[PDB]
């Protein structure tokens, strides 16, 4: 390629600037940077932030923001040689108003009992570039007090110390702080009355550390001031999530109506005045609840059994799920209550090493007298909520269970997107509840966690994906049954999916006599089989390996055209889209050559060397003549024109002047190759007079 030039690229500022490598503007302006390119055929030009990009040689940002600020990139490129690339970095730059607080420090005295205060006036602001600090009371501060800046800070906060504190010292201390005026930005300033009265926050709360509530009640804290100069704001917060509903804050009063359960959780007043630590007294709401009670059975454990057998130690756990854990207490009936006060042969335990907070009963030496239906009740001590209890049936019937997989619903199939369900089936009395978990791999449920508690067995997922599809374990619980080693049941998940195809779009050339073949490949899909492969031509179905092929014999006007060839997997359809001819490429404009020629300088004409290059001459018929077109976009009417082609190759410039050219004015330029298929792909330009 002789004249075929890599692309090359210059980055030009424009829009709002301010006073060498960097752009520097101020936030809320205006940001317009241009990508100058040259190489032939001309580049197209992108910018990005990466090396996300925007198609066009000017990047234009309005109201830019500080975080919009960072490194760009032009990214340029032609085909020929390396694409050009350009990097500028753009600073935004601001000044927020400065924050300014203070706290004291009480010390003691070498050999001493005197003690000595100290305050800290703390001057805090977020700006591009690094603030500068001025300190002063009335007058600018130097010395005797000190300035600097604190750990754990960089730049941003500057503290000014007043070592020993004397009366004197009690004034309005003001913080100045400056970016020097750069982007012509203002300084900015705050103050502060430091006073013998200045003191940090203190709150008083009307409730304990935790309080404990039932669910309805309407319950109102009020958070009451006791301490702070300047006067400090007292806030209400939440953990989790945020206050309302149904909760109206007064300030300082907060009150929560009609409280549901899920209302649970901390309750915040802060108080800040800027002065020391802010003051925060903190809340925590129960409300009361009681879910998910459970039972289990233990066969003997030291006879290392799995079922109930006479003359053996049977343990019956009782559990429920309540936010004031620690408040419940459950009663053991059987057949009416016990109560469980027996202990001799038949005894209560309440916290064994089985799960947390559970009471349960041993009974020693089993005998058929002890084979009756046992009730566990758990209660809150005079609650208004309800109770709940938990019924266990012992027989010699009682026995652990056996999981399986109905038929041959091991393996179940489904298109990707659609529902799933998966199905396991359990057996036994008491039959449990079955828990579904991913074994291929570490991930969630539908339930948003590692396991999901289903009693029908039936496990359904709504919006299936691909990467869903693997293996599942489904095992039964040690709740509501036996506590034994669970027993699992896999399932097989596949997911299939519609195939893709390559290409696309293909744009496809050659000569009028010659053949062409065009192929559909398959490169993701399951099935991973083409299943079928039917190609269309203009609309209409034609007649006829991983992949599908069409053969065109002889690629003429009759055959020229848009090829589809609609590949399918058992489950969906995915086209490949051919478009074939014998056009020739189209011409590519030289941009690159100082063009006009000024006749005499008289009878208003110029000339315009008019240069370019034909794309892949040899892809087609051979070039025979250009139609050329000019318009001089002030006339309607168009001079057309054919030029001989004289021979050519693959980057030959190519010249023609334009003689009769009105001398102020400029024209387009359409050029069309022409062969024995007939007129290739037609380009444009503007040319203008330059000098
Ligand atoms: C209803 O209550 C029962 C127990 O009273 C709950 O069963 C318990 O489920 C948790 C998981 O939520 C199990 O803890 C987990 O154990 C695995 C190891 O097995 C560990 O890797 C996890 O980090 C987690 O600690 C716990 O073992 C299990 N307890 C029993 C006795 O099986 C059940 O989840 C509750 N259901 C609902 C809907 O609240
Ligand atoms: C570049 O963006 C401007 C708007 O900022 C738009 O007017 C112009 O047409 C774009 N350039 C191109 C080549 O589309
Ligand atoms: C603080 O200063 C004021 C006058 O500025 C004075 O009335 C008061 O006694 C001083 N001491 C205290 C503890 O406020
Ligand atoms: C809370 O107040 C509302 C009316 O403001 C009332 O309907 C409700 O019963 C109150 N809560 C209780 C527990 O009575
Ligand atoms: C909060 O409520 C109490 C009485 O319940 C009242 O004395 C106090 O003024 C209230 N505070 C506000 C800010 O309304
Ligand atoms: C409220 O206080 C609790 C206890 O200190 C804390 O865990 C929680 O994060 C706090 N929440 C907010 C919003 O301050
Ligand atoms: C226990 O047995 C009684 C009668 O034998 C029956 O009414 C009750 O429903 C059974 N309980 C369970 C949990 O099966
Ligand atoms: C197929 O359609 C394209 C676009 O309309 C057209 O250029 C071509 O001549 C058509 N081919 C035939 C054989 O009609
Ligand atoms: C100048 O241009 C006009 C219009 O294009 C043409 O008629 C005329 O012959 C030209 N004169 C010369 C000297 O080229």
């Amino acid at each position: 390629q002789g004249v075929y030039a890599p692309a090359q690229a210059q980055i030009i500022h424009a829009g709002q600037a301010c006073v060498e490598r960097v752009y520097t503007i101020r936030e809320g302006d205006t940001l317009v940077l241009q990508c100058l390119v040259t190489g032939h055929p001309r580049p197209q030009v992108r910018w990005t932030k990466t090396a996300t990009s925007v198609l066009n040689e000017t990047l234009r940002i309005e109201k830019i923001q500080r975080l919009q600020g960072g490194r760009y990139y032009c990214k340029a490129e032609n085909g020929v040689g390396v694409p050009a690339i350009k990097s500028i970095r753009v600073d935004v730059q601001y000044l927020d108003e400065p924050v300014l607080t203070v706290h004291q420090t009480i010390s003691d005295v070498r050999g001493s009992f005197y003690q000595e205060k100290t305050v800290f006036l703390r001057c805090t602001v977020n700006s591009n570039p690094p603030a500068r600090f001025i300190w002063k009371r009335g007058a600018e501060t130097l010395n005797g007090v000190d300035i600097y800046e604190p750990l754990y800070t960089q730049g941003e906060t500057k503290v000014l110390k007043l070592k020993n504190l004397r009366p004197q010292d009690y004034a309005s201390y003001t913080c100045q702080v400056s970016v020097r005026n750069v982007c012509s930005i203002p300084d900015k300033s705050i103050t502060f009355q430091l006073t013998n009265t200045t003191a940090p926050p203190a709150l008083k709360l009307s409730v304990n550390e935790t309080l404990v509530v039932n669910p309805g009640d309407n319950v109102t804290m009020q958070c009451s001031l006791t301490g702070g100069d300047p006067q400090p704001e007292v806030l209400w917060s939440h953990s989790p999530g945020p206050l309302p509903p149904n909760s109206l804050v007064q300030g300082g009063n907060l009150t929560i109506w009609r409280i549901r359960v899920e209302d649970s959780g901390y309750y915040n007043c802060t108080a800040i005045n800027n002065v020391g630590n802010p003051a925060k007294k903190t809340v925590n709401l129960l409300v009361r609840s009681m879910k998910n009670a459970t039972f289990q059975i233990t066969p003997d454990v030291i006879k290392e059994s799995e079922t109930i057998q006479l003359g053996q130690d049977l343990k019956l756990s009782c559990h429920v799920d309540a936010v004031p854990q620690e408040k419940v207490v459950y009663s053991w009936y059987k057949n009416g209550k016990p109560a469980r006060f027996s202990d001799r042969l038949l005894i209560t335990r309440n916290d064994p090493e089985l799960p947390p907070v559970t009471c349960s009963l041993e009974i020693i030496d089993l005998r058929f007298s002890d084979y009756g239906t046992y009730l566990c009740v758990a209660t809150f001590q005079g609650a208004p909520i309800p109770d709940l209890s938990v019924e266990v049936n012992i027989s010699s019937e009682t026995v652990p269970p056996t999981i399986s997989v109905p038929k041959g619903q091991s393996t179940i199939t489904v298109r990707e997107g659609s529902r799933a369900e998966l199905q396991c089936e359990v057996r036994g009395k008491p039959k449990p509840p079955i828990i579904w978990s991913r074994v291929d791999k570490e991930t969630p449920m539908p339930s948003g966690t590692m396991t999901v508690e289903t009693y029908d067995g039936k496990l359904r997922l709504e919006s299936v994906s691909r990467d869903m599809s693997g293996t599942y374990k489904c095992q039964t619980a040690r709740y509501n049954g036996f506590n034994i080693r669970p027993r699992e049941a896999l399932v097989q998940l596949n997911v299939q999916f519609p195939p893709v195809v390559e290409p696309a779009f293909q744009d496809v050339r050659q000569g009028m006599g010659r053949s062409v073949t065009l192929r559909c490949t398959m490169l993701k899909g399951s099935p991973m089989k083409v299943a079928t492969s039917v190609w269309r031509f203009n609309g209409t179905l034609l007649a006829q390996q991983d992949y599908s092929e069409l053969k065109v014999d002889s690629v003429s006007r009759e055959t020229s055209g848009s090829y589809e060839c609609s590949i399918s997997n058992d489950v969906g359809v995915s086209a490949c889209l051919f478009q074939v001819s014998a056009k020739a490429y189209s011409p590519e404009f030289y941009y690159d050559t100082p063009n006009p020629t000024l006749s005499q300088k008289q009878s208003k004409n110029y000339s315009y060397i008019l240069q370019w290059t034909q794309k892949e001459p040899d892809a087609v018929d051979p070039i025979l003549k250009y139609r050329l077109e000019v318009r001089q976009l002030a006339q309607r009417n168009t001079i057309q024109t054919f030029i001989p082609v004289q021979k050519m190759e693959k980057g030959l410039l190519l010249e023609h002047i334009l003689p009769n050219l009105k001398v102020p004015q400029s024209y387009e330029v359409r050029l069309t190759p022409i062969t024995s298929f007939g007129a290739g792909d037609m380009a444009a330009r503007i040319i203008r007079y330059m000098e």
